[PDB]
């Protein structure tokens, strides 16, 4: 039983992005949705917190909100031209911030709050106030480029908190493991030429950004060797993701020797997600958390911070997030994941599992870890 | 430009199945859904018809409803013990018809209507009134066992229409191709010992029924060799599904020589579906329809009937169904699928594509077609 | 049994107006809605048509769509400055057309189609092709001022069709009876100085526009005496509305002697509506339709056109609209309104009923009809 | 600034009641709803709490949950025959508990929790731990008869807490003021023959139970004179409700001299509610709370407990509940009710206001208070 922080704020559920039919904007041949719909609905994140409450887990955590990330915090990552336009659209009722980047009224302040939850979670663990922490950051961060919103992300949540910790708290080497099912292209770009931040992405081959695999992009200049892309095959499930972690991610952590491990923790690799094609269940996320926590215990005194990213299965993500918080806190509630046994039966058979293992083996060899 | 029937009835959208959070029943650890949700929502089927209307396709089709399947029709497939319990629950306001089989008030009559749309679509094509036909049958049929509801299905839609056509219209050999992403276990079971109906299922390996692949189940007795299961790898997309059709399904059709080809046409292999993990787009469904229509032209005077099964991506299924109706009617509207290019970029790379091709090749060899 | 036209088009259900929590725009202290919500949802209008289908009424009507109102049609009512801005916002993806006037992508074309359904319904009845007609016009029209959108209305549906009929079909005197629960301020303004169009509004005192009663606004110049406002007391129900019709509206019709009677037919006086406080049920709307149809038989050869306006009780409006179409067509289906008896019991007692009767009596005397 | 308790539990939002189209059950002529809908959705209560959080009010309150009401607690009000059937249906997955009484899985435990929140709120104020308290009890209580569920209510929340306080805490005279817009028939029945509990209901004449006004039902036996029904006219607004309070309710409180004042606090008199026809706004509820709090200060040392009942305007109830909590706590947030000015303009004009005042005057005279 560890002292585990949970950083969240009701306001993060109020960020809106206009009318969508799942991911499609309304208009032309896309009929308006009759009820809910839009993928980045707050309901997925809210239902996770709701389940944490009814399970009795919440009162055993250190609950916190946070001051929003300041303008100085944002400027470590994003140029003023981007921030001023983001704020302008937000200030004027919402609208488009470039193609496929809809935001709502006050989304600017809410995005800053989301980034601040990450900032505070990182600071608390580094100072030793908490053993580990989870930040329920909405909107997400890991696709956000310095000057371009992408994939529902408007600020670079994890990079903002990292650069803050580097300027204010003397943070050294840090590893960012991104197991959101989509490529962490924002994190990758920001740290591409830097050897002080090790960026690792496990992602469905070609999912988002579309067509990007990226195993050959290892970083540039001083950063060469300090970026790792693991494009897993669409359809992969529990065995494949855990194999990738233990075979590539953990050995990379051991070679890098970080002061802190941050997870870009998306759940959209879950077996019901509409936005990707992987077959993970709640125990998959439970095991992956155990793997990185134990690495944290060996490498940086257990210092581990997880920042929420994606996840779009409204009824199933809550069980995956509870599993992560149970593993992170070391507290097991009475909740049994009602789809666990079902998804276990759906797992790829041994021919696929071994084919995927081969491919992970080649990646490990390509990255100098085998 | 063919004379294409479209069989549908507003009442089929009124069948309900109680409260669900996507697929999970409400209760215990499953929070009630705040808005829409439940997977077998009518909205997916309605949005397809709506798009057919606004695209201008609908008036160029032969629109029809149908008389419901009669009690005699149902009795060719289902025993009275099952039918009487189904009707009893339906008559008393809805409820459970065995584990995981929720139905609503009047679901019995609506299920009979759904089966009747299939009955009529088959009869019209056989009589030469239409060149081909599509039946928007809701609730679906292909998981329904004679005495057990499964997978949202309460009557065996396609088998009921087939046995009707065999008793009333002298129908001989027929092939049923099931490209709903889940295994057509209901069709398979009903015809397992029969050589007059060739049953073929393309399905995600192990998806539903969970854990079932089934390549080795070829039929029994006189039916041995007349059932074909193609368990494709989760994650497979456009290349893999079309390869399976041309490599296994078409050659099997040519050897069997049917009088009629019926498609169990589900769309849940689409790249956004929450209930499976395949990567098909609208052109995938367009090409598969072309493949089976051209087979129909060579083998049974173009006689082709498609019966709607699954499909749970509420914004994307409509574009897939429009594509099928465009291919089936030979009429192309102005509608461009707004996600086509996106999903094309997400397709598995050549290593997976070739691995899956190998596996299809082994299946073809196992089935005596190579 | 009359030849009754029903003018509708699926596209009218696709007009959207952004994100709303019932009537409130999202932002500030207004949390985004978790599911459906926004008042001018298409679902109310769609559920009426759906019920018409399942009841068996639809095939006994003359179903039609219409060519959209042309730019010349719109210019009889609206100045180019307003139309060009409306089209500009619509053409650029939707947005605000002045304060509290949100519209969506393509709303311009859909509004023109809505107005065209009214245009065609009026033309068919005038030419004697139909005995009477109903136009399911969405978006609504009766609050639209020449140069200002108001109350969900972006074009003046009924005035556009009237002026079209006056220029193309030699239409003379016409009476417009508006029993939408809100004041028909758009119709009133357009015809304020004209004696060739008699405009009558029954509306909840002060509801919308807010604070407007209007009994003393009788028209201006040549139009003085040709506008009639009946501000009924919030809470009034079946007795009060029918009394107002027979006591003020019918006698006014008899004195004016119209060539055509058009109903601005809103249902938001229904006993469940969130946007007003009246207690009407389906038989109330059935009786009001009978009253105006019989007036039409006496005054203008039965020529009666009804144009859909408001109505925001998603489960109850469909029964009210069916009732109107049953009365209009002279066809009674098997449908019994499941809330009729309930709402009948909720009706104001005799003290209120008589107080409201007194007030109607004073209005009748004020208008020279008693 | 008072010490104000707020009793709530996430589990109360999980009680479900099956599929409804607003208030209508699905089936027959009632089409299933496409999105949200059903009137007793948790969203109304949740959005109030959400707004309390984002406004900054919540941390200034004493937040509490409660132990559920025990079986002994329930038995002070309800017979075992009713409780055992309620629990049986709840234990078996939900279903009907008599006509028009749908409940869901585990609704029994959740109803007990709802009643326990009321029990605890009453106990805390009586013991002097809090100055006043609000209980966010869902499901509601005030229509529940001892042996019959009615109007969304399955246990008699306020009577259960009262009888508990009378047996365990020596509670004497108590007054229950019910300003939910519907008649508190459950409270009335339970205390009909008792002079130790004064029951007062302000309600829309004839709304629910339908057709019931009840001014002449004053209580029976020893209870005669200790029940007060104020059937206000549908359509009444701010002036009328406040006049009734000051003219009938406050003088009745002063004559009775209670030890405690409990409000059955429903918000469905709000000007947007689908289930009644009154025109109250947030300041109306703010003023009514002030009136009863000041009475509490004069009569029973400020001891005031409010228990949540109805309220079905999903976007507007939250502003009314915030207003009540602001008045109750003596803390004003920055939130301005965005519809206040609008609803103020909709208020009945002076003719109605004076007519309603007359009727209240007669009631006051009938009850011996003028
Ligand atoms: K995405
Ligand atoms: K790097
Ligand atoms: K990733
Ligand atoms: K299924
Ligand atoms: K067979
Ligand atoms: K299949
Ligand atoms: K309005
Ligand atoms: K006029
Ligand atoms: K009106
Ligand atoms: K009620
Ligand atoms: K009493
Ligand atoms: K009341
Ligand atoms: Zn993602
Ligand atoms: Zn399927
Ligand atoms: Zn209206
Ligand atoms: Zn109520």
């Amino acid at each position: 039983k560890r002292k585990t922080g949970f950083f969240f704020d009701e306001r993060c559920f109020w960020h809106s992005t206009g009318l969508h039919a799942v991911t499609l904007p309304v208009g032309g041949w896309v009929q308006p949705p009759a009820g809910g719909g839009h993928a980045e609905s707050p309901e997925t994140k809210r239902r996770m917190k709701n389940l944490m409450d009814v399970s009795g887990l919440t009162p055993q955590l250190a609950l916190r909100s946070a001051a929003p990330a300041s303008l100085e915090d944002l400027r470590r990552i994003h140029p003023d031209s981007y921030l001023e336009r983001f704020k302008a659209i937000s200030d004027n009722g919402g609208g488009m911030l470039g193609k496929e980047a809809p935001l709502g009224p006050g989304s600017y302040e809410i995005a800053c709050l989301s980034a601040g939850l990450a900032c505070a979670a990182v600071e608390a663990v580094l100072k030793g106030e908490l053993d580990n922490a989870y930040s329920l950051s909405r909107p997400p961060g890991h696709h956000c480029l310095p000057d371009q919103s992408m994939g529902f992300c408007f600020l670079a949540n994890i990079p903002i908190a990292v650069e803050r910790a580097k300027a204010q708290l003397g943070l050294g080497k840090v590893a960012i493991i991104d197991w959101d099912v989509h490529h962490g292209n924002g994190t990758q770009h920001i740290y591409l030429q830097r050897d002080d931040v090790l960026t690792i992405s496990l992602h469905q081959d070609g999912c988002f950004p579309p067509g990007y695999a990226g195993e050959d992009d290892r970083g540039v200049g001083a950063g060469e060797g300090y970026n790792i892309n693991i494009p897993l095959l669409a359809g992969a499930g529990d065995d494949s993701w855990r194999y990738a972690l233990e075979t590539i991610v953990i050995p990379a952590l051991a070679r890098f020797e970080p002061e802190l491990i941050i997870i870009a923790c998306g759940y959209d690799a879950n077996a019901m997600d509409p936005l990707a094609r992987m077959q993970l269940h709640s125990d998959s996320f439970r095991a992956m958390t155990e793997q990185v926590q134990q690495a944290a215990d060996r490498l940086c005194g257990g210092k581990l911070v997880m920042v929420h990213e994606g996840g779009y299965a409204e009824s199933y993500v809550p069980f995956c997030g509870l599993a992560v918080m149970e593993a992170l806190s070391g507290i097991r509630t009475e909740v049994q994941d009602p789809l666990l046994e079902f998804i276990q039966q759906q797992q790829p058979r041994a021919t696929f599992a071994q084919f995927q293992r081969q491919a992970i083996d080649r990646l490990a060899q390509q990255f100098g870890l085998q």
